[PDB]
């Protein structure tokens, strides 16, 4: 086993003052361009927004969202029932726009077009920014114009494909199971984080457990399991998701699947790898070995 001030040590947070700056940052940036269309929100995602960040150095995960106008998955009957007009001002216009904001406030050299994301080297920290748009998510039986979950969403210019997240959704669940759990769930995935991250730099491997499927994974757990001592949560979390049935597990989001073929989605196999080195880093710390 792993002693229990190991484990309190693994639960820290990082700082997050620095992120704090960053995102102020991004946002000042913004809030000095003419905006032509609407003004989008500026939010953060990711570690710093859900208190799961290990390090106080890590880049920020910045949200820039345009709620001016949507898109959706209705048909265009759909549409002309909730009398929905077709926008003029595209994703790629937004995107545009936002690069444009960027670029005047920190300089050409500081902003720069990633795969997913505007990367954004700011005096604080660097920004992963997404450029998205409004997604609304309506039910199959479609008839009021109300009655939807709201995402967000942006193209992919490198393989012609659109991505749809819950970001919001994502932080609102994580923050009620950590309410529900008398907040052992935030300082858990920190503390499975850096034993990740401790084996990782040991020589396990590099995609051993993305942050992200870490904190999806672990939402599925019961919060009976999270409490007492960080020993007693390493053992119950691990010894739970042994047991369980990972083929329905959920994205914290509460939308999407956690495992599958889509590129957004992990693997059951990546995810029982992860709890075969838990479990070999737990029995594994006290003992003794000799040559056979
Ligand atoms: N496969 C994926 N599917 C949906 N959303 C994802 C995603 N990967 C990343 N994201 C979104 O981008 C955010 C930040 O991505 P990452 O930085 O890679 C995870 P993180 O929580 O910030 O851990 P970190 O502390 O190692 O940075 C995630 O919290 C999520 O909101
Ligand atoms: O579904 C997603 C995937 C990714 N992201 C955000 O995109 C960033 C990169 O996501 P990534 O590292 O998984 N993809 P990558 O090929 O490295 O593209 P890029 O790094 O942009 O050149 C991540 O750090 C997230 O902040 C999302 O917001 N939603
Ligand atoms: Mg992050």
């Amino acid at each position: 086993p792993v002693p229990e001030s190991q484990l309190e040590r693994w639960s820290h947070q990082g700082a997050t003052t620095t992120a704090k700056k960053t995102h102020e940052s991004i946002r000042a940036a913004l809030d000095r361009y003419k905006w032509p269309k609407g003004k989008p929100e500026v939010y953060l995602q990711g570690s710093y927004k859900n208190s799961t960040n290990i390090r106080g150095d890590s880049d920020v995960d910045v949200v820039v969202q345009l709620n001016s106008v949507f898109m959706n998955n209705l048909t265009a009957e759909q549409k002309r029932r909730f009398g929905f007009v077709k926008s003029d001002y595209t994703w790629n216009d937004f995107y545009s726009d936002v690069e444009r904001a960027l670029t005047d406030y920190y300089g050409a050299s500081k902003v720069r077009r990633g795969r997913k994301t505007l990367k954004v080297e700011t005096t604080y920290l660097p920004a992963d920014v997404v450029v998205c748009i409004q997604y609304r998510k309506y039910p199959p039986n479609r008839k009021s114009e109300d009655d939807y979950i709201e995402g967000m969403t942006f193209y992919v210019p490198s393989e012609d494909r659109w991505v749809v997240n819950y970001p919001k959704l994502h932080y609102e669940n994580g923050a009620a199971k950590n309410q529900q759990t008398n907040e052992w769930y935030k300082p858990t995935i920190r503390m499975f984080k850096n034993a990740r991250t401790y084996l990782i730099e040991q020589g396990a491997p590099q995609d051993l457990a993305p942050s992200y499927f870490l904190e999806c994974l672990l939402y599925n757990v019961p919060d009976s399991k999270f409490g007492g001592t960080f020993k007693d949560t390493f053992c119950s979390v691990i010894n739970w998701l042994k047991r369980a049935d990972l083929s329905k597990f959920r994205c914290q989001n509460g939308q999407d699947d956690l495992f599958g073929e889509f590129p957004e989605q992990w693997s059951e196999e990546k995810a029982r790898r992860f709890l075969r080195y838990m479990d070999d880093l737990w029995t594994g710390w006290g003992q003794g070995s000799h040559h056979h």
